[PDB]
């Protein structure tokens, strides 16, 4: 059995006024063995599902409706329930739109002088999403046209005019359109009156009156608008800078609305625009800074642990701003424990046990953002087995030397070893250590001490056995060291080794070096073997070099043990 | 399913003329999972097992039933059989025991003088095992007196006297006993005559008739007899001792029969044995060589392999003389093969396939035994599985640097590795490389090479797939290194650390000395952090003592990638 794993998460759903249909699906569906039985919350409390009510589940979707803005509008969170463990998905916003009429009552005429710029307030309604805004000269169909001399803000909606004339007397209105996943929407404003003076001939010095704000808090990949229109006669040319750097040269343009279509972190920094004509300039300045989505750098995977084991795992996620990690046990928040311990960051389990085991969740969270990742820790009780990795089944042991025979089963908790030798259980002695990772060390080792060496591995799940043989022969002994001698460029040098061990094994001598081994297999070779019997192994070296001097290790051995000396031989002085 | 491993093996059955019951049970079981077949060989050959034979299997136990020396005197070796392998048994000799009686015709008189020494040879008959043997001077049942004057030879049978007088006139006769498992037998020869002349008042010289011989080819724990009996007048002390050696002191006797009962590697040299009166001495020399069985050093183990590795078993024993060591599969001898290398010793797999899979035995042979050791080799298929060892999930990778994302599977055999970016396969180019044990190594990483990597693992049993989702962000750069500086003791110093990094994750500063780290805990320490920001890392060195100098390391890192620059401030010139 394994836990649920999300295979498709909630989206947030805005849902239309002029909607097509009259239900909302949100999306859940987790693979588990068995599969899962899906929960929804709405605002943090469980929703009931009754049949015959307005909330469906068909499967893992859930199925609303009659949706309406005063009931149904916020917060949905899926959860996929096993007897491994329950998950939590992705925050769903299902967000109404709407569109609210405008005023009908009786607004008020501007005057103004000709030459001079005006402004028109548009007071546009409570709205989601974002507007775009338009303005007209006459009735319905009749717009504004898009020129350089009236501007329609897209922030605020109000219309902006940097000289009027004699052209420009009309039946004024403000427009809006909201474009929304499914339909659109559109409505106009009530009607208003521009009252024109006499002309003013004079030229005049700028004054910027529509304005991009002070710190526009981006986000990485979403377009930017920024105003910078005023007032003027003649018409000003508008110039973007950055104060702390300069702009990247794909979209620079002349123009009172500067649109950033890709906006990453070189975009963060003070921007200035700047309003010129012939009798004069005026700059106003901004911020922007690049905020970032939590995405995931590390992530915690499918741990399988044993019982009473430290464990921790990381999980980190990058975003600016900076997240704030908290972890989830089962659907609800993991605190400080026990034996579990959060740091608000890595995860430290200090004894793993069988209460911890189930479904764990990393939640990175900001203020633009909240993700989620999903771990199955099972942790596992296990016998005691020497299949894998036994005590070692025949075990040769030297004369009067000091042997390690380990006991290490594969075992879930840690096993108490408990030795012996046939029938008799092993104590620490000054001769017989009992090491309770389960090593068995005898030393000053005789004829005694063979035999039937039987590893009883016991946990509370469990108990296993298993069984060395050992037996005790004569350890590989050097009975005449090398010796060393300083000769001459071309000297013939034989080094001794003489060596002695148990006659029912099989002795061999290698001859290193600098520990690094001896090449016979040359015809007329340099190094040569001398007097070669069972037990006298000796080294002669002929013409000698200057490549020749070192330290020759003679190392004697059989395949259960070997013995080693060593000599310096030195060619120049 | 799992192979035949011997529990109980055939044991060498001297059965007895005088028997209790008719029958003979040779022993075989074999654990395995389903239960073996068992068939025995009898000389090497297949012997059958029809109902109404005399060869009866009792599940795995052969009894046969009225035996005979000319019909079942031979060897007997059981195998177990499943589907996985076959496995062979120790062989077992069955072994009739016999004593045929003496020669029922006339045997000569010997002639002698008194106070001489004489011999009288038994000629003793065919016989197994070996006899125990007496001499008479009557009929039936008294024997010879056991005292320094009359023996009776333990290898041959025959009876010597050092020294005849007037009491020793009777009738003589031979007489051997068989000590056997079930039974005891004893049989008695012909009678003989002594006729003794006049004595001859004289002391002379001994001279050794009863002799040990040359080579006594001993083994170890066996007991070992050697016979030194001499004539004379006066009776002579027999004396032992070792010409390359000395004897230990357990079992010195001053007697002409030396019994040595454990006998281990030491007792193997040259002996001397001694007939010494008044009138002089004589000596006789032999050699007693110690031998042993052959005992396993190190065997082979039940192992899974996957098709097409290379692998070595090791397989030596101990035992002189020096044990040749054969190999087996499933009862027929293995030699070299198309991928199977026998070197007499270690055996060599080049490259594994579902053939090679079975019971492997390892035989030790010499002259005094053969021994054997099983083990299953199996070779395993296996799919691709990415449960243990995945494609990591969620790849960082720096902007312009070099990764590496092995696709690594748990696979039998060696997968070949596709990697692919969305459904494009990746192809080398200059920039990208899918090296053959599953690497992808991408460098010069820019914004296009974020996205989906699908490791595609395919193999003869099956496939199986892999997905990292890999991000491209900027590295960690240091925008202004350490700079090496010589102060003097005492004085204060400041080494900057500037680092720049993507703002979407988070920076910290190490600070090491000699790649060895800083602690800051200390309140009123010696080394200080300096204009602690986000970007900037500057330590300072208050009061510089001696143990100040070296070398110190900025290394400022991310959670994903660092980067680090050296500086060297030394404190006294
Ligand atoms: C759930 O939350 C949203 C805003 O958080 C709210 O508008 C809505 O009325 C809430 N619904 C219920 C049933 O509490
Ligand atoms: C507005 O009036 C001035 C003066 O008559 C003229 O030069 C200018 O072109 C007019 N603008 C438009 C858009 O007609
Ligand atoms: C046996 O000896 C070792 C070595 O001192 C010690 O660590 C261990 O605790 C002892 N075992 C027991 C059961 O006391
Ligand atoms: C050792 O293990 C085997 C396998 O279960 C079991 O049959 C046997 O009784 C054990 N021996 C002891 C002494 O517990
Ligand atoms: C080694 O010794 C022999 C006799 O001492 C001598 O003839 C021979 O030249 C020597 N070898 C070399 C390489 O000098
Ligand atoms: C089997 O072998 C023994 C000696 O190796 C021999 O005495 C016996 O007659 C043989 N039996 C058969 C049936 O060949
Ligand atoms: C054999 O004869 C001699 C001489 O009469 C005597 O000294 C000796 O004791 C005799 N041996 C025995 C065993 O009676
Ligand atoms: C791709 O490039 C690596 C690196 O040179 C090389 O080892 C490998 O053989 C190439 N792959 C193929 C299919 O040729
Ligand atoms: C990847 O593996 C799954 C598991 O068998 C399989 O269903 C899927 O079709 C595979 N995809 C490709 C592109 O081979
Ligand atoms: C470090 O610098 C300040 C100002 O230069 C000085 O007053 C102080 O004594 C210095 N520290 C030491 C330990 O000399």
């Amino acid at each position: 059995t394994f836990g649920p794993v999300f295979e498709d998460q909630p989206l947030s759903v805005l849902f239309p006024e002029e909607s097509t249909e009259e239900q909302v699906l949100l999306a859940c569906r987790a693979r588990a063995s068995p599969p899962a039985t899906y929960r929804w919350k709405m605002n943090g409390t469980e929703m009931k599902l009754e049949p015959g009510s307005r909330h469906q589940l068909v499967g893992g979707n859930l199925v609303i409706m009659n949706p309406t803005k005063a009931q149904d509008a916020g917060v949905y969170q899926c959860l996929a329930s096993n007897p491994v463990g329950t998950v939590v998905s992705r925050e769903a916003i299902l967000r109404f739109g709407f569109l609210q009429e405008f005023s009908k009552e009786e607004r008020d005429p501007v005057k103004a002088h000709e030459g001079w710029g005006v402004m028109l307030p548009c007071n546009p309604p409570a709205h989601y999403p974002g507007l775009s805004y338009r303005w007209l000269l006459n009735e319905f169909p009749n717009f504004i046209p898009t020129d350089g001399r009236h501007f329609v803000s897209q922030t605020t909606g109000n219309l902006y005019i940097a000289r009027t004339n004699a052209s420009d007397l009309g039946n004024y209105s403000c427009l809006a359109t909201s474009h929304m996943d499914f339909s659109t929407k559109s409505v106009f404003s009530k009607f208003a009156q521009l009252n024109l003076a006499a002309e003013d001939t004079r030229l005049f010095a700028p004054s910027i009156k529509a304005r991009f704000p002070a710190e526009t808090y981006a986000l990485v990949g979403q377009q930017v608008t920024l105003e910078c229109f005023a007032f003027g006669n003649p018409v000003p040319r508008i110039k973007w800078r950055k104060v702390d750097g300069s702009l990247s040269p794909q979209w620079t343009t002349a123009e009172p609305t500067l649109q950033i279509p890709s906006v990453s972190f070189e975009d963060e920094g003070t921007y200035e625009c700047e309003a010129e004509n012939s009798k004069g300039r005026d700059t106003v300045q901004g911020r922007i800074i690049v905020q970032a989505q939590p995405e995931w750098l590390k992530v915690i995977s499918d741990t399988e642990a044993d019982i009473g084991s430290n464990l921790r795992w990381g999980c980190a996620a990058a975003g600016k701003p900076r997240p704030t990690v908290r972890w989830l046990r089962n659907g609800e928040p993991l605190a400080s424990q026990n034996r579990v311990e959060v740091l608000a960051g890595d995860l430290r389990f200090s004894k793993l046990s069988l209460e911890d085991s189930g479904m764990y969740q990393c939640v990175a969270e900001n203020k633009h953002g909240t993700i989620y990742a999903s771990a199955e820790l099972a942790v596992q009780a296990l016998a005691p087995d020497f299949r894998l990795n036994p005590v070692r089944r025949l075990i040769p042991a030297a004369r009067g030397g000091e042997i390690l025979i380990p006991c290490q089963p594969r075992a879930a908790p840690k096993a108490v070893v408990l030795w012996s030798k046939g029938t008799e259980i092993l104590v620490n002695s000054s001769r017989v250590t009992v090491t309770p990772d389960g090593t068995l060390i005898i030393r000053n080792i005789s004829r005694s001490d063979e035999g039937k060496y039987t590893c009883f591995a016991e946990n509370f799940m469990g108990k296993a056995n298993s069984t060395g043989i050992l037996s005790v022969r004569d350890a590989t002994k050097i009975t005449l060291a090398p010796s060393s001698a300083d000769i001459n460029l071309g000297d013939n040098l034989t080094l001794q080794c003489h060596a002695s061990h148990d006659p029912t094994m099989d002795l061999t001598f290698t001859w290193t070096l600098d520990d690094f081994p001896i090449d016979f297999d040359k015809p007329g070779g340099h190094y040569r073997r001398t007097n070669v019997k069972e037990t006298i192994g000796d080294l002669t070296i002929l013409n000698a070099q200057l490549r020749h001097g070192g330290k020759y290790t003679c190392m004697a051995q059989t395949v259960v043990d070997s013995a080693s000396k060593e000599a310096t031989v030195l060619v120049r002085g």
